[PDB]
């Protein structure tokens, strides 16, 4: 019945992986929760008519040891590749979690959104097309999000399920 699936959210600093984890699971925006901290939530959805049970790892960078980085990409299902529109740095990286993520899988197909977050803000720095344009390059969905208003974080997370199942399938 109900399948439980190991979700991670990377993402440079400051990009909103804990903004967009807690929208999803309490349902509200927080403004400071130390950048520091790496924890899990559940969360049980339903999704095309299949009950599932979300198991979401909100990165924070280093480990005490990369062996520890390389397990949580070896058992996690499914990415959320999070940069911040304002930040074309943040973008940049993404080139490197991709990489990354593929190299300890040792896969050419691991399911991955890539989310541009931060989209309520007026100083955007990363175009729309750059971020779409790289998303058709690892053949994988780009959906804008703000954890502030809500915007696009439901869809990220399911349309992640969703490449999950797809690639389980
Ligand atoms: N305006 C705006 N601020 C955001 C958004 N997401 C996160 N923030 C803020 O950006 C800062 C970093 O967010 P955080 O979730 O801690 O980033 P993390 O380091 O990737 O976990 C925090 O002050 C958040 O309130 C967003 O979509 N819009
Ligand atoms: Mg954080």
């Amino acid at each position: 019945g109900m399948t439980e699936y190991k979700l991670v959210v990377v993402g440079a600093g400051d990009v909103g992986k804990s903004a967009l984890t807690i929208q999803l699971i309490q349902n509200h925006f927080v403004d400071e929760y130390d950048p520091t901290i790496e924890d899990s939530y559940r969360k049980q959805v339903v999704i095309d008519g299949e009950t599932c049970l979300l198991d979401i790892l909100d990165t924070a960078g280093q480990e005490e040891y990369s062996a520890m980085r390389d397990q949580y990409m070896r058992t996690g299902e499914g990415f959320l590749c999070v940069f911040a529109i304002n930040n074309t740095k943040s973008f940049e990286d993404i080139h490197h979690y991709r990489e990354q993520i593929k190299r300890v899988k040792d896969s050419e197909d691991v399911p991955m959104v890539l989310v541009g977050n931060k989209c309520d803000l007026p100083s955007r720095t990363v175009d729309t097309k750059q971020a779409q344009d790289l998303a058709r390059s690892y053949g994988i969905p780009f959906i804008e999000t703000s954890a502030k208003t809500r915007q696009g974080v439901d869809d990220a997370f399911y349309t992640l399920v969703r490449e999950i199942r797809k690639h389980k399938e």
